[PDB]
């Protein structure tokens, strides 16, 4: 069936809630529900459900036109009143949208005609459109799928405007979508679409080898790396690797013995081989990163200085701060504690593991002992929110998040970077400071505080930047060139076109 394939996720779309979190997944969120204003790779929005719109001259009132022939997927029409109500089901469940700014500064949405929608900002919030155009919480369901006139409790029938829809799911088998032959826009090429359940990678790659699916599409987690590599030189495949999308790094704990201390943050820095590394565990596919953000990120071109491999250097900035080496023992002491430090991770994500014991190994060459803590999914996430770690990994988001709303989230106290940055005499001044960088207009002014924001947390070695990694793609060669979305989170199966 040549406009119908298969493909894998780890988990199931889930319930496809436009406006909650895990277990939905964003790509689906995406294939079903859509936004004012779409998302574009040189960072600007057009328009898309919104046709056009208008702001005060003081950036807090903006007014969108809509389109007037959209319908969602189940004959309902799409107009001002129904936007509004979505607005009002997100901005009720407040709380869970903390991390996302524009949540706190929305102080009204109000249908002023069917197809006039008038938003009103606490003040002049710059990334505003571009936080419409995320995958949730911004996008449209069907009002009468609501339950009990809210989102927060559930819906009923995940009714988007998108183009496709959810046909059915079955837990832990199978998600499949067909093309919505009403959409507004135009008709993907492809017109069914099956998603088999396979969380683990092995599993995935002997899924494609086997012909039980067509496409593989996601992160350097993906598939194992050498079968990857493997995959690109068998011409009976067709496979891509996409430039860098985001940064994998650990987050080192500055309210926590011994990274509290700057000169063992500074010491880890210089004590891994990025590069052997990549060529090692995630056998050279990715690209090493030496900041938070790469250079090509948006205000992220700032010159910081990198911390090339250099086990010398990090042995005498270790040396200068106390932590020396007892007669014939490979473990640094300061005060007779030993410098131990813990690297959590999930420990059934083999890739993850991989990286720790070679991390591990890199820091006792310069005499720290990391102790690898591998737990499940649920354990990692919690010691994330509350700072029950030494050394975590981490990761950005990928456009359109990374700088802003990746920066904007470091002052939620739930989330890793907050944990990570408490130990620090300047968060207080960056949380400031992050704060004014979103809601400056002064384009000057806000340039100089994205580069105080990310200088303060390169020179205080918060991160131990790894890879800056690559969405891969291995597909039937019938398939044909796999496009890539602009949003990272996303996947454009509406683009595929055999
Ligand atoms: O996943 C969440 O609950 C919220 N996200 C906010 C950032 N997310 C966007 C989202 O989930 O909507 C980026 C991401 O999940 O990639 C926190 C996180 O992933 O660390
Ligand atoms: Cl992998
Ligand atoms: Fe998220």
């Amino acid at each position: 069936a040549p406009d119908e394939i298969t493909t894998a996720w780890p988990v199931n779309v889930g319930p496809l809630n436009p406006h909650l979190y895990t277990p939905n997944q964003m790509f689906a969120q995406s294939m079903v529900y859509e936004p004012l204003v779409k998302y574009q790779a040189d960072g600007s929005v057009i328009p898309w459900l919104a046709k056009s719109w208008t702001h005060s001259e003081d950036g807090k009132t903006w007014t969108f036109t809509l389109r007037d022939d959209v319908k969602f997927s189940n004959g309902e029409p799409f107009d001002a009143e129904a936007a509004a109500e979505n607005f009002r089901a997100v901005l009720d469940n407040r709380q869970r949208h903390a991390w996302l700014e524009l949540a706190n500064q929305i102080v009204d949405v109000k249908a002023l005609s069917k197809t006039e929608l008038q938003i009103t900002l606490k003040s002049a919030y710059y990334p505003f459109l571009q936080e419409l155009a995320l995958p949730r919480p911004f996008r449209f369901i069907a009002p009468s799928q609501f339950k009990n006139h809210e989102t927060m409790n559930g819906i009923k029938a995940p009714i988007g405007t998108g183009p496709w829809i959810l046909q059915e799911s079955k837990l832990n088998q199978y998600d499949v979508f067909v093309r919505n032959e009403n959409y507004w826009g135009e008709k993907p090429a492809i017109k069914k679409i099956t998603f088999n359940v396979i969380p683990d990678p092995t599993t995935r790659a002997v899924a494609f080898e086997t012909g039980d699916i067509d496409l593989l599409y996601g992160n350097e987690g993906l598939l194992p790396l050498d079968t990857f590599a493997r995959f690109s030189q068998n011409p009976a495949y067709h496979t891509q690797l996409s430039q860098p999308i985001e940064t994998v790094m650990l987050a080192l704990n500055t309210a926590k013995a011994p990274t509290n201390e700057l000169a063992v943050r500074e010491a880890l820095n210089y004590a891994v081989n990025k590069k052997s590394l990549i060529d090692n565990a995630l056998y050279g596919t990715q690209q090493v990163a030496d900041t938070l953000f790469a250079p090509s990120v948006p205000y992220a071109n700032l010159g910081l200085k990198p911390s090339q491999y250099d086990p010398q250097k990090a042995k005498a900035l270790l040396e200068k701060a106390g932590w020396t080496l007892p007669a014939g023992k490979d473990i640094r002491e300061k005060n007779g504690q030993p410098l131990r430090i813990e690297l959590s991770f999930i420990g059934t994500d083999a890739l993850s593991k991989s990286m720790a014991e070679i991390i591990q190994a890199d820091m006792r060459q310069i005499g720290a002992d990391v102790s690898l803590i591998g737990e499940e999914e649920s354990s990692i996430y919690a010691r994330q929110r509350d700072g029950r770690f030494g050394m975590i990994f981490h990761r950005t988001w990928g456009a359109p998040y990374d700088p802003h709303a990746f920066l904007s989230s470091m002052r939620v106290p739930s989330h890793a970077d907050f944990q990570a940055q408490q130990g620090l005499a300047d968060k207080p001044l960056i949380d400031k400071e992050i704060g004014e960088v979103l809601a400056t207009h002064d384009e000057t002014q806000r340039q100089a505080l994205y580069r105080d924001i990310l200088t303060r947390l390169h020179d205080e070695a918060v991160y131990l930047p790894i890879s800056y990694i690559s969405m891969m793609v291995v597909s039937k060669p019938e398939l044909g060139n796999i496009p890539y979305a602009p949003i990272a989170t996303e996947i454009p199966f509406e683009q595929i076109k055999p």
